[PDB]
């Protein structure tokens, strides 16, 4: 009977088996099958070879990812893969003529592409190199040259800039095409006044010299990067003259001051729906844009504007949520928090500005999945009000008091928390259960709710799970100033609540996050109670999301305190729990959990024995500008630089004598620098603190790599084993 | 003697070594600061008298970081703002204080950013370097003069070494040499236009928003080196000329066919500069003395002038070919080489004879020649008792070579085995400086007759505080390995008990010509885990060290990490074989070079180490600067010496770190051994999934001596040794 050891968590020996399919059409999906290709006819669960391996093992390249025509009439495929940032990347493209059954080696897609993407329709080619759109109508014919300004480090062109790939649109892509692929609609981001974070980066050992990492970001107050919007017609473009693009202006109250592009959405064929977003982000404006042929540009009246703003903190989770327009492109359904602060779905007209909420509730709506003319679906935490658990929900349109849960009955023993994949018109849709049993994953019949199939149970896990000493979830919640507060607890197996275990706390505590939910994980917690019996706890205080802007607001402007110490009081409560060892707590965190967890070591609560921060944050003025000043406005006098600087780690080095502190950081961490944690240690060497350190070369925000990801973990279990003795 | 030597004590320097600093200013006087009021001294009585008051400038609206008078008493260059570059170079802001009118200058001062000042030998002329080009002021209070205008950022420096001459080269960041009556002003001119740039993050304090980007020019093994020129300009035509003409003078033929560097500048007369160059084959040096026509205002070289010093089993000299030291008439000179035995002595130069005449010999070396007079010659050297790690001064007469006297072995035996020496203008007194085995002991002699004249400072007040303290002891002995003696040092815990067994950690450097084990007395870390933790503190100079003839030095001759590595594994074996060493709990420490031998000895599987701590070490030698590994490991190409440069890393030892426990610490701000060495140490460590221990310290140095950071990483190893070795 042995136990989930750290082995298996760094070996990945025992798999969560995935059933990852795209949906082609209304009735059909590709799933992959390690040797090629399948297509699926969702009614009746057969399939056909859609493509072997057999057609590219003669490349001569590895095939990173395929990317089939929405026609499948061409198919695209990635090599050469190299990547970025978060999102971003670069790869070498070859198009596969799945006509003439063989590659097109005539004006090829240029090396070190950016990004490349099909049309909604058909098989037009839009890709960005070197920071300039170009655009293909046929996939052998010659290139037309859409923008000239692309600069590296200066201008993007149809690709964000570090910040709007973090940040805005969490994607490298800036391009929009139109439902049908006549207009291509891109921004336009320029750095040209941002500021760049420099690092070195030491490569392999024959590197002679270190190589200087310079990236244009825009910290807590410095220069933003400015955008523009283009649209462009694709139906037109002229082999003898230059590509014509047309800008769509931000509105008056937008030019004022800096501000974002934060939201892109197409309504119909000529019709395009932009979100702008002031720096101080508590005021946004929607543009209904649509197009006018006998002047060939575009406008946005000004009587169809929507603005959405909040005066208890910013706009939106973390950016104003995406409208979803009707047929006619005439009205529009779109998350926003309602007047007590509980976001739900309001219907819209494009017309007027009073909207209507056709959801209500002390729960929130996650997010709008698919809208067809009768049904809105879309998923929330209203099922037996547990903030952590994910339902989906179908909502008639002709009468919004007939709600189905399409979800919560079918397994309410192993699945709580669902995602959902629709087919093209919604005509079929898949369940991905995740929690807390087992994955399952089902497909279903929209007309009639009805299971077709079950695609993926891991029942062969699930065998393999009998014979290992699993540890057990506890999720529950506690009472802070009159409200309830969820926290779970992963539990060693044979759980005695008479007896005392060693307690860790697992956290992060980001604005709008939730570490309690019903999402089953095998991770380090799961060999930290099966193996060591160490109860590691995760608690959602304020600031958390998913339970209202009463909760999630209540840490703006004030970054580092309520979520600092609803942590401490957490554990405090932990402690008195009888079963958990008030001698034997430590508490540990990555990113934003790293700078909780220096806060929370650093503010002499005398709760917790020892603590790990991974990649912290320590000054909130070294972080970028758009999730920063989200939640702490601009760090002026005149604004909130009290909080700010009253917030760092860096002050509180002198009660780091209580506890025993171990800070790891990656050199390359181009997300929070390493500068954060240096400025972390140099000022506990001011005040004779002493602690244990760790930097990872040439390492980014995650320690993803394979071998220093063994490497940090196993230090880290070295470092609690020992704290715990 | 109750309480032990602390670790806080180390580290808030409870126990200071009494020091006397003098300056001659004269042949018989020099200068001396009491209490923030220098003191001006009469050797030849001891009877004193006020120069400067210490309330002179302590009104002066900033914090004086040092003085420094003109050779004519006329004024006095205070220097302000003190901040440390590299080893050796600095900036500062300077203010020139008139002692005959006892008032500011405030008129055409010296500009801010300046980074170097000097006086002239005599009387009160001025040169100083600000951005890169070097200027020239008569009287401190009237304009100055540009001599150069070449001068550019990170690319041309004009009487300013470059980061590799004043780290390998000169040990200065000065390149200015002035006449030894003024007249004239030698000065050399780098050139880093193609020299690579190294460049690593500054964080400065956290106010800064955007971290810093450091970037100098640093030739690593291989790249291109700076090229350098020489020039000499007459400061004496600088009044009746609007653009003073500096003549060139070129290197000797034999160093323009490659690369070369200029390792030395002597001036023999006031006519007759020296100038020694070294080809970037560090085997082979060329002495140049060159005289000053008269009748062309230009300087000539004789070829029969030329002297040529190289070596045919390793490099030439210790880190650079010695120094000449001339006779007043400069038609001769003494200097150091190595012997056809490989003991480095002085030989007895004429300007023409190519060949000299040795005037010293046997089975030791001498460290310096410290004076020269029409009669006698004055010396350092380890001659006594045949002890390598011993300093002793020598009076060696010129018209009989076989009239050698020891003014220093017999002042006090037992007390004092290690001697400096400062003399006066013209050698007509001298302090001596004893540094161990006892406490600090300086005197004052009369060079007539070497009579001791008084003691200055005999420590006597920190001796009463050591004696209720319980001090370690110190046991300076050898072993012989090959038929070969090798010297050690152990600081043994007091009521040391040979019937008992204690753990070992061995303190090691091993630097090519470098000394652990000598007669010096310290107050270190050492001697805390010695009479606190009563752990025994060893090192141990094996092939590769100075001071002890060429066949030990030049053993390591394109081949490190090898024998160095080696021998120290050796020692620890020697050691535990001695009874008193516990075997299952030795451990070995080293900084810099230490720091790079001790990752080797870690890696090397010889299951003799339970722990080890680097500080700022070597990873591979390709990381290193040029005229630094170059001498010692030749050029990183195939055809030459590459398979070594590979072969010697740290990186290829990863695997076998799983049997140790490992500290790496380096500072992230390190100019000289760049943090990327420790980088990739730990990235390799990562690769093979060793775990270890590991320590940054940010905006630290090579030194990591600011005051928080040093007591931050002694307190850090501290904890590192006790668990190692399972100290309560
Ligand atoms: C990216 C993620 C988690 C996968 O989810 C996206 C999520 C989202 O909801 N919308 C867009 C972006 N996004 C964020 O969380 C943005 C933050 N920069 C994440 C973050 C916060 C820190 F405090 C920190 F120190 C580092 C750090 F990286
Ligand atoms: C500077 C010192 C000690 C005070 O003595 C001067 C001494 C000398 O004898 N002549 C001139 C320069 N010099 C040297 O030792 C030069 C070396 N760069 C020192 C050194 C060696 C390493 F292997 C290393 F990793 C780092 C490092 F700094």
């Amino acid at each position: 009977r042995k136990t989930y050891t750290l082995t298996d968590y760094l070996k990945n020996t025992y798999r969560l088996k995935l059933y990852s399919l795209r949906w082609i059409s209304d009735h059909e999906y590709l799933y992959k099958q390690e040797n090629n290709i399948l297509v699926f006819n969702a009614e009746y669960g057969n399939s056909s070879v859609f493509l072997e391996n057999s057609t590219f093992d003669e490349f001569g390249h590895s095939i990173n990812d395929y990317s089939i025509s929405p026609d499948g009439q061409f198919i695209l495929l990635e090599y050469n893969y190299v990547k970025q940032w978060r999102h971003s990347y670069t790869a070498s493209y070859d198009i596969y003529d799945l006509n003439k059954r063989q590659l097109i080696t005539e004006e090829r897609i240029p090396n070190n592409t950016q990004w490349v993407t099909w049309s909604p329709v058909g098989h037009k080619l839009a890709y960005v190199w070197n920071n300039d759109i170009y655009v293909k109508i046929e996939p052998n014919l010659p290139s037309y040259r859409i923008t000239w300004t692309g600069k590296e480090d200066i201008i993007y062109n149809g690709i964000t800039d570090w910040v709007y790939e973090e940040e805005v649109f969490s994607a490298y892509s800036a391009l929009w095409w139109s439902p049908n692929g006549t207009f291509l609609a891109y921004a336009q981001f320029n750095d040209t006044e941002v500021p760049l974070i420099e690092y070195s980066f030491y490569s392999d050992e024959s590197l002679q010299y270190p190589k200087t990492v310079r990236v244009p970001y825009p910290k807590a107050g410095a220069v933003n990067p400015t955008v523009k919007f283009f649209v462009v017609n694709t139906d037109s473009l002229s082999s003898v003259t230059n590509a014509t693009s047309i800008q769509i202006t931000a509105p008056a109250s937008m030019l004022i001051g800096d501000h974002y592009l934060c939201d892109v959405t197409w309504a119909t064929q000529e019709r395009i729906s932009l979100q702008w977003l002031r720096r101080i982000q508590n005021y946004s404006v929607m543009d209904i844009c649509d197009y006018d042929e006998s002047s060939g540009r575009w406008n946005c009246l000004v009587a169809r504007q929507h603005i959405e703003m909040s005066t208890t903190g910013w706009v939106g989770r973390f950016r104003p949520s995406e409208p979803h327009f009707t047929l006619d492109g005439n009205s529009f359904y779109k998350i926003i928090s309602n007047e007590e602060g509980y976001r739900h779905i309001c219907y819209f007209q494009i017309d007027k500005k009073d909207c209507t909420f056709i959801t209500k509730g002390t729960w929130e709506v996650i997010g709008i999945e698919a809208l067809t003319s009768d049904y809105l679906y879309y998923i929330s935490n209203e099922y037996k009000g547990m903030p952590g658990g994910r339902n989906l929900y179908k909502i008639q349109l002709s009468d919004y008091t007939k709600v189905t849960c399409l979800s919560c009955e079918l397994n309410p023993e192993r699945c709580q928390y669902y995602s959902v994949s629709f087919s093209k018109e919604a005509k079929y849709y898949q369940l991905r259960c995740s929690g807390p049993g087992l994955p399952l994953y089902t497909l279903h019949s929209s007309v009639n709710d009805k299971g077709l199939r079950v695609l993926e149970d891991n029942s062969a896990l699930d065998k393999m799970l009998q014979n290992v000493q699993m540890p057990s979830k506890k999720l529950d919640f506690i009472i802070l100033n009159e409200t309830k507060f969820w926290y779970q607890m992963i539990l060693p197996p044979h759980f005695d609540k008479s007896k005392k275990y060693p307690l860790l706390l697992d956290v992060y505590a980001g604005p709008c996050s939730q570490k309690a939910d019903t999402v089953f994980r095998l991770n380090w917690a799961t060999y930290l109670a099966s193996t060591e019996n160490i109860i590691v706890a995760s608690f959602d205080g304020r600031g958390s999301g998913y339970q209202g802007d009463k909760i999630m607001h209540a840490i703006n402007r004030r970054l580092g305190t309520f979520e600092v110490e609803d942590q401490i009081e957490a554990a405090r409560q932990f402690s008195k729990m009888g079963f958990v060892d008030n001698k034997r707590i430590a508490i540990w965190g990555w990113s934003y959990g790293g700078y909780v967890t220096s806060m929370v070591l650093g503010s002499g609560s005398g709760v917790f024995k020892c603590g790990i921060a991974v990649a912290p944050v320590s000054r909130w003025e070294y972080y970028d500008s758009v999730y920063t000043e989200r939640y702490m406005g601009l760090p002026t006098p005149e604004d909130n630089l009290d909080h700010y600087r009253n917030s760092t780690v860096m002050s509180r080095a002198e009660n780091f004598k209580q506890v025993e502190y171990l800070l790891i950081h990656g050199t390359a961490d181009d997300n929070v620098h390493f500068q954060q944690s240096a400025q972390i240690s140099k000022a506990l060497v001011d005040v004779g603190v002493d602690f244990q350190a760790m930097w990872y070369t040439d390492e980014d925000h995650g320690i993803a790599s394979s071998t220093a990801h063994q490497h940090i973990y196993t230090h880290m279990s070295h470092f609690i084993k020992q704290c715990f003795s």
